[PDB]
């Protein structure tokens, strides 16, 4: 009957979710901490942010400008080798502009490329998010 | 084999997509993907499988004319059969309805998988619009 989930896939998914929950709390240090030191963010309206200093600067600007209220869904979890994996997610909910106060619907889709650190921890090496709507 | 450095073969595969895309060559674009390939791009939900990929690229090229130059930012082989490539493109986009030409820049992540026959194919692909 039962489907058992590979223990390493469970730990990998938990690493992607650690980001999504930190992001939805707008907790920037928790967000930064999920990335490898050479991590890259590719998001809409901004060129790639490379490394924790550039990452911090982008997320600071995002949470200054906009408030997100989002639910996530995990779409796939795949381990491609001992130290590498990917996760695909989708988030949806609302976006509030902090200047104007205007709340609008928002949906995104995300790809995490995860790498297992030398001490056994899964971290986001590369991350891409695209806006589905509006 | 053409070059023994697998990294060059991997980069080659990503460049074949970007050039196919810039030529608006949909069959050539579809053929760079695995059968279960995923495209994640702006304004649309994930397209999963060649049937869904076809539909989206059809619609993109029905709606917009792209005139783009590419740059490869990184090529990384993570294991024997897996790699990633990060690139960026910039140029103009022309809306085919309105005729309005506007500057466009994008950034792209490829996850490529080496097939049973030795070909590098795109398994997962994300593109995000930098501007405007
Ligand atoms: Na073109």
């Amino acid at each position: 009957m039962s489907k058992i989930f590979n223990e390493e896939l469970a730990v990998i998914e938990a690493a992607a979710i650690a980001y999504l929950t930190a992001f939805n709390r707008a907790d920037i240090p928790a967000v930064i901490a999920t990335y490898t030191d050479d991590g890259v963010l590719m998001g809409p309206g901004r060129p790639a942010a490379v490394g924790k200093d550039e990452l911090a600067e982008v997320y600071l600007s995002v949470f200054e400008t906009v408030g997100f209220d989002m639910a996530y869904e995990i779409k796939e979890v795949v381990q491609t080798s001992a130290d590498w994996a990917f996760v695909r997610s989708a988030t949806e909910g609302t976006e509030t502009n902090k200047a104007t106060g205007v709340v609008t619907p928002a949906a995104y889709q995300e790809l995490f490329l995860l790498r297992k650190s030398a001490t056994g921890s899964w971290q986001t090496a590369r991350y891409c998010t695209s806006k589905i709507s509006p």
